[PDB]
């Protein structure tokens, strides 16, 4: 049986732990500063708030593990830890992953739900939240437990041990199998319900005119509700058309600050960016490394099965990351922390 001499040194056993490090110090202080937020300066949650609070969770836990990680790196990759823990170690990786897609999802969801059908339904949308969120964490133990079969340590010929990221060349083929099905369910669906939403939400605030303000007195015209006491029908827009209350000119007017509209803008952009730049390259990636493991296996392969695991490397880094980008969207696509 023939095997690529793999021989990639000097770049990869400095990336992924220079990244774990950045990581975990940014990743650490934010969702630190966001479970405290949530917990201690935030009653009642509302929706997003419960699955913003559950991203949180999932990502500080996994934040948690990054120091053995990290040592394992420094320690000329030998495992001191023990097979359970770095069994453990894979599964909270994966749970993590999957389980920050799915929140994504719901936070995404959630939007759709209240750009498109806007009504006070706070306590049913919170114990819904609650209630979603519960299944989400059942639905990714049950799916990504797999792990803890797989994965695991090895011992190497130098006498090192190995805490296999994938699995044993017995069971390979059988994780492939495996990571393609979760990849599918729990990636690939979740994604085009994502960009569904997404292209839903984009449509009804295009459809929908701008409210103006005024600078000198405060007032706030509506396009839909308009002003029939001075001659402007409802339904008409601002540049169709004097302040009937003030009485100033169009000049002194300037757009309003939806708060819906600027949220849902920011969550968009930075969701399809972190898919962008690291879910959609990690999958891809991963996928295309255990391909070029099991089925590339001839002399003529090798050179091409080295860029797809350098470039998997990299993407591994970009997976990680996702732990510190994710507290910047519940102060910029959450909902203001606030005791009532
Ligand atoms: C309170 C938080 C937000 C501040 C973060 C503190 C950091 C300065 C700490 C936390 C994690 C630490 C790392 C955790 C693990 C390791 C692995 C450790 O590995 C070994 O000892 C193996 C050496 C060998 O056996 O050859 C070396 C220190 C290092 C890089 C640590 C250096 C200092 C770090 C980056
Ligand atoms: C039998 C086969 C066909 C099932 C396929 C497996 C997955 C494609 C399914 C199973 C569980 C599903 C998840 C179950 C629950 C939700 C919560 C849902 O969030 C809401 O309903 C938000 C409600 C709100 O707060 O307004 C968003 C989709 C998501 C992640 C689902 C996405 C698709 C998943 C991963
Ligand atoms: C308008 C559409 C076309 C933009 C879609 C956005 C993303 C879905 C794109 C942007 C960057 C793309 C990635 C750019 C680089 C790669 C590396 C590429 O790796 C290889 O070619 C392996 C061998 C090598 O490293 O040369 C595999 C696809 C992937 C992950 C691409 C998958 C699709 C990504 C994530
Ligand atoms: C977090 C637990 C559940 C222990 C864990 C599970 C699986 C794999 C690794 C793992 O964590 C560790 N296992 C062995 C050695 C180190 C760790 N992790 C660890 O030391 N995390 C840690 C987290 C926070 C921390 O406080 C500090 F941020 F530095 F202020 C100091 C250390
Ligand atoms: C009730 C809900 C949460 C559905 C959960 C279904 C779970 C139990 C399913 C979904 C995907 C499945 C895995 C898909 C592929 C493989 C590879 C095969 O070689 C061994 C079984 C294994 C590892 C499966 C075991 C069961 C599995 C983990
Ligand atoms: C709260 C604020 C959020 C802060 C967000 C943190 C900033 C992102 C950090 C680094 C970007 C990643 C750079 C990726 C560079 C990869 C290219 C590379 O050099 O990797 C090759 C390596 O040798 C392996 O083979
Ligand atoms: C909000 C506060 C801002 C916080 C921002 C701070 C983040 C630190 C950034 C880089 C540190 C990484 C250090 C690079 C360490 C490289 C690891 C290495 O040398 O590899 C080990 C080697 O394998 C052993 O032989
Ligand atoms: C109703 C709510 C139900 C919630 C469900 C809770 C499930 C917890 C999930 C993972 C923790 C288990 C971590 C397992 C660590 C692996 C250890 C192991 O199994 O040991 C391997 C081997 O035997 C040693 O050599
Ligand atoms: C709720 C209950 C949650 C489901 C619990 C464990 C899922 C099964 C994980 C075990 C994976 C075994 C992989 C396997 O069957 O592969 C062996 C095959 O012989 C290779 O060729
Ligand atoms: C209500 C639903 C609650 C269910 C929650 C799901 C949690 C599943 C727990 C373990 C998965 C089964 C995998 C078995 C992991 C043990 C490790 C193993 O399989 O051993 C491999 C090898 O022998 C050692 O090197
Ligand atoms: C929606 C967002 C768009 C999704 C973007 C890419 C999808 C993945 C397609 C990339 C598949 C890699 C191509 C491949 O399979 O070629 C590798 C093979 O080893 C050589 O023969
Ligand atoms: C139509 C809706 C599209 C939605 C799917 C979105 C992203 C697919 C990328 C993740 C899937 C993993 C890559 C696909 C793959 O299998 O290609 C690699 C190949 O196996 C190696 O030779
Ligand atoms: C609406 C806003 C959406 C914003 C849209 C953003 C588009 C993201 C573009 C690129 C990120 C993908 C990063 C892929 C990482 C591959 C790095 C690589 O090629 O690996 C190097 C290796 O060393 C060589 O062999
Ligand atoms: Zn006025």
């Amino acid at each position: 049986s023939f095997k690529c001499a793999l021989t990639k040194t000097g770049f990869q056993f400095y990336y992924l732990p220079a990244v774990y490090i950045l990581v975990f110090i940014i990743g650490f202080l934010g969702n630190s500063v966001a479970i405290w937020m949530f917990v201690f300066h935030m009653k009642p949650w509302s929706g997003i708030s419960v699955y913003m609070f559950n991203l949180a969770l999932a990502d500080f836990l996994y934040v948690l593990t990054l120091p053995a990680l990290i040592f394992y790196y420094f320690n000329k990759t030998d495992w001191i830890f023990g097979d359970a823990m770095c069994k453990l170690q894979r599964f909270i990786f994966h749970v993590n992953l999957y389980g920050s897609i799915l929140f994504l999802t719901c936070i995404s969801a959630h939007r759709y739900s209240g750009v498109v059908y806007p009504k006070s339904l706070g306590r049913l949308k919170k114990k819904n939240a609650i209630c979603i969120s519960v299944l989400v964490w059942l639905i990714v133990v049950v799916a990504i437990s797999p792990i803890l079969f797989y994965s695991g340590t090895g011992v190497r010929k130098n006498k090192t041990i190995t805490c296999y990221d994938t699995t044993s060349d017995e069971y390979l083929r059988s994780y492939f199998i495996y990571s393609m099905c979760t990849t599918v369910a729990m990636f690939c669906v979740p994604l085009v319900l994502i960009l569904g939403c997404y292209g839903l939400i984009v449509r009804a605030l295009i459809y929908k005119m701008k409210k103006y303000t005024c600078t000198v007195c405060g007032y706030i015209y509506n396009p839909e509700d308009g002003d029939p006491d001075n001659g402007v029908n409802p339904g008409t827009d601002f540049k169709d058309i004097v302040c009937p209350l003030c009485g100033v000119g169009k000049d002194q007017f300037e757009e309003v600050e939806e708060p819906l509209r600027r949220k849902s803008i920011y969550l968009v952009i930075i969701v399809l960016t972190v898919f962008a730049v690291s879910y959609i390259p990690f999958h891809v990636m991963k996928t295309m490394n255990l391909r070029a493991r099991l089925d590339f296996q001839t002399p003529a392969m090798c050179a091409f099965n080295d860029r797809v695991y350098a470039t998997y490397q990299v993407t591994r880094g970009l997976a990680s990351l996702n732990s510190c980008v994710n507290p910047i969207l519940y102060f910029l696509a959450g909902d203001t922390f606030r005791r009532r």
